[PDB]
């Protein structure tokens, strides 16, 4: 129940896709780490992966670059390893010295940076995907978030890694993509809609689940 | 390997002897270990891992307990919490974040997040009042994991008082062995003796020595 069947599912799906329909971004994907890769990454950021993300990491170490989640790289465990060292750094000279926010409201940290909040994905322009190992009081531990340069306010988009990637997997099936050989974007099939950036899509699924569920208390 | 287990090791012989040589009616107290199986059950109703020095603690003493007025703490009046408690009084507090007071604040500032309840402050003393020192398995930006806080209906501001459970439990040993104390064999509470102090709250004491640390750290 930690969403490591979802990541392999997952990845299932987003390899076959990517041979049938764009095989340039399926040569990107990289070949696995190994254990000692993870442990070594584990020991410099004095961090525990969750399950369903080192499960990943074992399936692809990121990407080597159009990157494949519309766009946003999936990161190498050295990215991974030299990006959170860079937000710690950035979350140390914040001590010293725009309001941040959280959807649902106390699920993350009301904070710019934190040292335990692991990207995984990025846009390559400061905005991440990634895993908060330091969840706000109606958060979940290794919960999925976005944060970064201009993510003042934070979305919780996954329970886990696995559900996340399944998601992705789920969009490129449902037929959610345009091609741009080319650029691979969103587009919502069903509404015969237009190119939408995939961070704005994942905030507004955000931002719906958390109205829809607001009825229930018990 | 750096997380404090030796310091609890440490720090209970002291405690243990202390306690013989000046209050055996306190060392009587002091219950028998967990084993790994009460540990391992704990951890599986909480969904949480206790930090090495925590499981070391436990497995040293389960809190404290006697059947004869009420319990006489360990800790300057505060009562070190058993297992079953520890268990029992997290799933209190998560009803309580659930559910949900002044402004939340933290020294250091960003250390502790700043709200009343959180899921993964693990309580392990009691003022039997509300108020709490525990393990934060959840630490602010500035904050460290499984340092040691204050919390509780009193402590709108929280306390870094420790980097992890064996320096808590060490400096409270280094107050015994140092004479900060006076018995009330009677109750136990605080005072500075190298100067001539008066009688002190221990969280109190914790609070001053939190901030004064801050300061020119």
């Amino acid at each position: 129940n930690d969403g490591v069947s979802e990541t392999l599912l997952a990845w299932r799906h987003i390899d076959f896709w990517t041979s049938e329909h764009n095989p340039d971004l399926n040569a990107t994907l990289s070949d696995p780490c190994t254990q000692n890769d993870i442990t070594h990454a584990e020991e410099d950021l004095e961090v525990s992966f969750p399950n369903p993300v080192k499960a990943s990491f074992k399936i692809h170490d990121g990407q080597e670059t159009s990157g494949l989640f519309y766009g946003f790289q999936l990161m190498t465990l050295d990215q991974v390893v030299a990006m959170t060292q860079a937000w710690r750094n950035v979350a140390k000279n914040l001590n010293k010295r725009p309001d941040q926010k959280s959807i649902p409201p106390n699920a993350v940290q009301p904070v710019y940076a934190h040292p335990a909040w692991i990207p995984l994905i990025t846009d390559n322009a400061g905005n991440h995907i990634g895993v908060d190992l330091a969840p706000g009081p109606n958060g979940k531990y290794a919960q999925i978030i976005t944060f970064g340069r201009d993510f003042d306010t934070k979305f919780v988009i996954a329970e886990n890694w696995g559900e996340f990637l399944l998601s992705f997997a789920n969009d490129l099936e449902a037929g959610n993509w345009y091609l741009v050989d080319g650029e691979l974007v969103f587009r919502d099939k069903k509404s015969n809609g237009p190119i939408q950036d995939y961070f704005e899509v994942l905030k507004r699924r955000t931002w719906i689940k958390y109205q829809l569920e607001r009825p229930h208390r018990d």
